[PDB]
């Protein structure tokens, strides 16, 4: 109409969307300027100007809203409320109007002002690529409810189990005696805490609750041992982490289960529970890890990738002067090119050598060699411009980059006054990048990565929008509420605060990477309210388990003589190797010299070596050592077996050479390390594992180029870190660590000059610190050291140079991009091979599948025995009482059961106890009723043929078993062990399993997982083998590492030390989960008090290599498990 026609031209004008983006970004800038610490009631200048700015922003938002209503209509498809984001704009408009009205009404109510944080989200609609991507995500969300139902199942089951086991157990601190007598000056706290303010609480074990740490393990204070008076412990206090880690409610149990889904703070709460209730809760926590933290979030990855696959496909289916020429000859010689490669490579090596406290001669050699390299590069400059001409030299921009490098180097040499030595020397690293001009594979790989980034960029903007929104939300709700209290005369703010958008964004990025996100979880749950954990739950879930899986999907679909008998010899030698494994898992560094088991271990080594040399001889006489083709050493596995048996022989020889063992103890160490390497022939002696290892290697070449590029970036950033941080990672750890600046001040105080184990002095230490950074573990402390670092021998000061956040976070982003590229390369590599196999066997498989549709035709009507029950008083039972009208009742009763179990907590009302008793009676009675109903509906044939009525009968049998024991405590018929009652209650949870019948999506998805168990099981066996090998190897390397007060541990707390074997298997699992693995490797590399050779040994060479290699192999194995699940899911999508 005419009124509509007046404004449609302006509304449809792209100038309107341009000014919409302008004001959206201006609104983002206005939201970013909030200073929660300083903007107190907005009694400041910038507060007032920002209020005016936001006022104008809301005025324009209201104006554009009314313009679009009066130009497009309301409440219709063509109308304004047609697109989703228009409704969102209306939502912010309404919320802002409400906030403005309450501002007029003089009602502060700082909770609707916390809707401003949603205003940046409007930028999604006013960007085409962003709008398409977000619409695709919103369309793939409704198909994610299945894995969200899996999430609910394996959160609720573990929440019920946790609340039923450890309801309030975490609270029992160790108190003084009940009637305590003190002469005077009562300084004893009511209970015992090792650290101040219950930072590391002392959760005991109750009398009857067979924990481990039971108040007789108290640290003897070292006068009078005041600690021994903490005798009895009772369940009344605040519970650990300022009341944040407990199992009282089911919300708190869900918080803890989430904390172990993200694999952060796993061990701390694990040992909290072990202290509280029982040592055997490791089954609970390890099962939760394996099920949730790996089989859930990676099923989330699989589901998002798949759903985005056919959601891309669905939308896609809707559409569907004479010397100049002579001087060139020297250039294109293919050997001069290699000579300049060698020059550049040795220049890189020269830049890598520099370290802290250089010898005076060494830096001179470095600068002279720099001059030589700059002279050679300038010679190439002048040569190529002459022999080619100006245009030809400038035709290729690689030569332009070379000229830039030469100019910068020359200026650096010339600029010997100031400034040049600070930046241009740091710019020397550009010469490393000249290799791209030469390596042919790293051109194609880099171009492919840029082709990917052609799709990543919009998703990067989406991620930045998301992180900005949540950083603003954090500033709003956590501003000035994270203030750590006074310890030196002032309440210094926590480093992971939310007081400024710089710190807000760094903290939100840190939370997304899952490093010390539990600390901010606790300090935001103990400051505002326990409901503040929803902030972190939403942040982590949308970021990691939705958005990052979305990016993975984006990339994946962007790409897409003597007699010989060999009947059971392999199987029997596999059994022998397993027995060898059993005796390898025993060589703990705790056996007394000459003990009974020591002799057994020696003789077992001898007999196993005899068996292996026997099979060696059998194989070689069957084949021949190297005597022609088809010999013993013509396969990789046979060569490995030969190497292992030869190592065992030479180790036995050296052991028999024990007489005069000096100077060969290192040789014994090396032979023992290879002895740990020994249990690896199971791969050779098994077909499935051998095939899987072959496939794992075949899936490593396609990502080999990306691995080389990422190692090159590690070297580049290592040299950069060496430049930036040389002697700056030294601090005076002492009583004060205050009012002191340089090391001379510390030596005046005589505290200590502590040298961090993670620092950038050498390039090897820089590379180890960079690997710790790039594993998104322990990287926050490294970053804090970087920002704090000041100079060679003075105290780092807090946030001295925040600009180094760029280094420490750009490294994380580049390594993350390369890791996602390795993951997608592995996925697409498996895709090709599995696709071929599919074609072939599935063509034959779709022949028999039409044969199976003919089988259903056959199925037909075999006079189904409904008549036998019809008119037999079951005329209603078989049909009218087995229909979906009767099973909705079962599902409703199950949901009521779920919400009843979700009500148990600590100190619950006894009235509520009896209410749950009656509800449980109701549920059990109706379950028995429906079991009888189906039993009379049909006879014993389908009773076991259904295979699900079996499940219902098992559930009702367990239920009636549980309820009967309750009556025993009413009539006091017999004293029943409370453990049996606990088992019955904790296994009442099995009534959830009946939801699996109607959740046909659960059946489909879990099945799709199930027919991946060939590959998943084989990789799991390989992964257990990796744990075995690396655990034995760690037992011998780090076994003698004593954990005590004299050696204050950081990562190996109580049962994670490498002392025994199993205590090393636990810590290898903990490293595999990436929880405080860097801490553990900090414990391993540690100069001791000369009490053992291990600290003073070559552990610096092998411990970082140990941990790095284990982390890499574990991650690769788990990635290939995920990939196998993904390809089986896509093959199921084919069928
Ligand atoms: C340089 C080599 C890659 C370094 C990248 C890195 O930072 O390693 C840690 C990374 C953390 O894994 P994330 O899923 O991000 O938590 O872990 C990874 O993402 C490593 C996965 C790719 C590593 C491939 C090479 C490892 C050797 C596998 C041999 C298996 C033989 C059997
Ligand atoms: C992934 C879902 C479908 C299955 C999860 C099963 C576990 C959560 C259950 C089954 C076995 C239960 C464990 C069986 C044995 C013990 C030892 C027991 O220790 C003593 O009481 C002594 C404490 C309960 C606990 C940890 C149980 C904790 C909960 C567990 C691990
Ligand atoms: C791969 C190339 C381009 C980089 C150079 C390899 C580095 C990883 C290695 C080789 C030279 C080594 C450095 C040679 C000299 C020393 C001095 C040394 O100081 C001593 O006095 C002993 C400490 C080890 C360090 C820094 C080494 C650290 C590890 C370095 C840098
Ligand atoms: C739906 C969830 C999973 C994602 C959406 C995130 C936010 C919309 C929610 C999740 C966490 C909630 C916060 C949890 C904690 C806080 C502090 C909490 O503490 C207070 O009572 C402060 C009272 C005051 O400041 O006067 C009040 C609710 C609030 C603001 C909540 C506001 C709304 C939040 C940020
Ligand atoms: C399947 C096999 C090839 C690998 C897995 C074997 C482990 C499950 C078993 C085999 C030997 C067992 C170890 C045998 C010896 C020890 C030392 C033992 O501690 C002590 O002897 C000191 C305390 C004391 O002496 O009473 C604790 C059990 C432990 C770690 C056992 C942990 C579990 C182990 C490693
Ligand atoms: C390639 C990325 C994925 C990981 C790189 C792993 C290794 C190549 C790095 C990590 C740990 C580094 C080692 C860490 C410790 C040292 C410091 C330095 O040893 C010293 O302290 C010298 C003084 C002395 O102890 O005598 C020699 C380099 C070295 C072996 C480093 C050599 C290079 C290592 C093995
Ligand atoms: C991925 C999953 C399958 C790894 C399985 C882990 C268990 C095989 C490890 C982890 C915890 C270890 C336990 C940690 C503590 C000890 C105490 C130790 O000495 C007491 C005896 C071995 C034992 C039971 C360990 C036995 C082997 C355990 C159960
Ligand atoms: C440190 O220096 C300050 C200077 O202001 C002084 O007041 C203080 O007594 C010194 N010592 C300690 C332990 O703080
Ligand atoms: C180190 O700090 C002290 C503080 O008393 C100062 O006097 C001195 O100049 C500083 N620098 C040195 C010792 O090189
Ligand atoms: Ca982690
Ligand atoms: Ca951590």
């Amino acid at each position: 109409t005419s009124p509509r026609n007046w404004c449609i031209k302006m509304v449809c004008n792209p100038w309107f969307e341009c000014v919409s983006m302008l004001v959206i970004l201006l609104n983002c800038v206005t939201l970013g300027m909030y200073q929660p610490c300083d903007d107190m009631d907005c009694l400041s200048d910038r507060c007032k100007i920002l209020q005016v700015f936001d006022d104008f922003i809301f005025i324009f938002f209201a104006m554009e809203m009314v313009l679009k209503m009066v130009a497009l209509g309301i409440f219709g498809k063509k109308c304004y409320l047609g697109d989703t984001w228009n409704r969102l704009d209306f939502f912010i408009v309404m919320a802002g109007m409400v906030e403005y009205s309450l501002d007029l009404q003089n009602i502060n109510l700082s909770a609707i002002r916390t809707v401003r944080v949603l205003r940046p989200l409007k930028a999604i609609n006013r960007v085409p690529s962003m709008r398409i991507l977000v619409n695709l995500l919103l369309d793939t969300l409704p198909m994610l409810g299945n894995v969200l139902l899996l999430c609910f199942f394996v959160f609720f089951i573990f929440g019920i189990i946790g609340v039923q086991l450890w309801a309030g157990l975490l609270r029992n601190r160790c108190f003084l005696e009940e009637n305590f007598t003190i002469q005077g000056d009562v300084a004893l706290p009511p209970y015992y805490q090792p650290e101040e303010d219950d930072e590391m609480p002392f959760i005991c074990s109750l009398s009857g609750d067979n924990g481990i740490m039971g108040c007789h393990e108290i640290p003897p204070l070292k006068c009078v041992n005041w600690n021994r008076y903490y005798n009895v412990c009772r369940t009344g206090s605040a519970n650990p982490h300022k009341g944040a880690i407990n199992f009282d409610n089911i919300g708190y149990a869900w918080i803890v289960i989430f904390q172990v889904i993200t694999l952060e703070g796993w061990v701390e709460i694990m040992y909290y529970v072990m202290d509280a209730h029982s040592f055997y809760n490791f089954i609970y926590f390890i099962l939760l890890i394996i099920v949730g933290s790996f089989f859930m979030i990676n099923l989330c990855l699989v589901v998002i990738a798949t759903q985005f696959s056919e959601t891309k496909q669905r939308e896609h289916r809707l559409m569907l002067r004479e010397t100049r020429a002579k001087l060139r000859g020297i250039v294109d010689s293919k050997y001069f090119n290699r000579g300049i490669m060698m020059a550049i490579l040795v220049n890189t090596v020269s830049m890598g050598i520099e370290h802290h406290e250089q010898p005076e001669e060494l830096t001179n050699i470095l600068e002279i060699c720099n001059v030589v390299f700059t002279s050679m590069f300038a010679l190439e400059m002048i040569l190529k411009l002459a022999a080619f001409g100006l245009f030809d030299y400038l035709r290729n921009p690689y030569n332009i980059f070379d000229s830039i490098i030469v100019i910068i180097s020359i200026w650096e040499i010339v600029g010997q006054a100031d400034g040049g030595l600070s930046v241009l020397r740091t710019f020397r690293l550009l010469r490393v990048l000249k290799l791209v001009r030469f390596m042919p594979a790293l051109r194609r790989q880099l171009v492919v990565l840029m082709k990917t980034m052609d799709n990543v960029a919009t998703f990067c903007m989406l991620l930045m929008l998301f992180i900005f929104i949540f950083s603003i939300l954090g500033m709003h709700i956590f501003g000035c509420k994270f203030s750590l209290r006074t310890d030196t005369g002032d309440t210094v703010p926590d480093r992971k605060n939310f007081d400024s958008l710089l710190w807000a964004i760094v903290t939100v990025f840190q939370i997304l990477t899952q490093e010390d996100w539990n600390v901010v979880l606790y300090n935001g749950m103990a400051s505002t309210s326990p409901w503040a954990s929803l902030y972190f739950v939403a942040l982590m879930t949308f970021g990691n388990y939705v958005l990052f899986n979305l990016l993975v999907a984006i990339l994946v679909e962007g790409f897409q003589q003597t007699i010989i008998a060999h009947k059971l010899f392999d199987y029997v030698v596999l059994a022998f190797i397993f027995l060898n494994c059993i005796t390898i898992a025993l060589e703990r560094p705790q056996i007394e010299a000459g003990s009974t088991e020591r002799i057994f271990l020696t003789v077992s080594n001898y007999i196993f070596t005899a068996i292996f040399v026997g099979e060696m001889t059998l194989k070689v006489v069957s084949l021949g050592l190297y005597f022609g083709e088809q010999a013993y050493l013509r396969s990789s596995w046979n060569v490995l077996d030969g190497f292992l048996v030869f190592v065992s022989i030479i180790d036995i020889v050296v052991s028999l050479a024990s007489a005069g063992g000096a100077k060969i103890l290192g040789v014994l160490r090396v032979l023992r390390l290879l002895r740990t390497l020994r249990p690896l022939r199971v791969i050779s002696r098994a077909p499935g594992l051998k095939l899987v290892v072959e496939t794992l290697i075949s899936s490593l070449k396609p990502i080999g180029n990306i691995v080389l590029i990422c190692c090159a970036f590690f070297i580049i950033f290592g040299i950069l870190g060496v430049q930036l941080f040389k002697g700056k990672f030294y601090h005076c750890l002492g009583v004060d660590t205050r009012n002191i600046t340089n090391r001379s001040d510390c030596m005046a105080a005589n505290y200590r000059w502590v040298h961090h184990k993670y620092n950038f002095d050498n390039l090897g230490q820089a590379l180890m610190s960079l690997f710790v950074l790039a594993s998104k573990d322990g990287w926050v402390n490294i970053m804090y050291n970087g920002l704090d670092a000041v100079a060679v021998d003075q105290q780092p000061v807090t946030n001295h140079n925040p600009w180094m956040l760029l280094y420490f976070i750009s490294f994380l982003l580049i390594v993350s991009f390369f890791v996602l590229n390795m993951f997608v390369g592995v996925v697409v590599e498996n895709f090709h091979k599995c696709r071929q196999h599919q074609e072939a066997e599935e063509a034959r498989r779709r022949e028999e599948k039409r044969l199976r549709r003919l089988e259903k035709k056959r199925r037909k009507a075999q006079r189904l025995p409904y008549y036998a029950t019809y008119c037999h008083t079951r005329l209603l039972i078989h049909s009218m009482c087995t229909s979906h009208y009767l099973d909705i009742f079962i599902t409703f009763i199950i949901c009521l059961n779920v919400v009843t179990m979700s009500l148990e907590h600590y100190n619950q009302p006894t009235s509520l106890e009896t209410a749950l008793k009656y509800c449980n009676y109701m549920f059990t009675t109706v379950f028995v009723l429906e079991a009888v109903l189906k039993l009379v509906a049909f006879g014993l044939r389908r009773f076991f043929k259904d295979r699900w009525n079996q499940l219902d009968l098992a559930i009702v049998l367990l239920s009636v078993m549980g309820i009967t024991l309750e009556e025993i405590e009413i009539n006091a018929a017999l004293p029943i062990n409370p453990t049996i009652i606990r088992i019955m209650r904790v296994l009442r949870i099995a009534r959830v399993l009946k939801l699996l019948k109607m959740a046909t999506g659960m059946r489909a998805l879990l099945d799709t997982v199930v027919q991946a168990l060939p590959q998943v099981g084989n990789l799991g066996l390989l992964f257990m083998l990796l744990f075995f090998i690396y655990a034995a190897l760690g037992v011998e390397l780090f076994g003698k590492l004593v954990c005590n007060d004299e050696n204050p541990c950081e990562g190996m707390s109580r049962h994670a030390t490498f002392e025994n074997f199993g205590m090393a298997f636990l810590t290898l699992f903990q490293v595999s989960t990436g929880d405080n693995w860097n801490g553990i490797m900090k414990d391993t590399l540690r100069d001791c008090t000369h009490d053992e050779r291990s600290c003073l040994s070559s552990l610096q060479f092998v411990s970082p290599l140990y941990f790095v290699s284990f982390v890499l192999t574990a991650q690769f194995v788990l990635i290939n498990v995920v990939v196998a699940v993904l390809m089986k899911h896509l093959d199921d999508s084919n069928k």
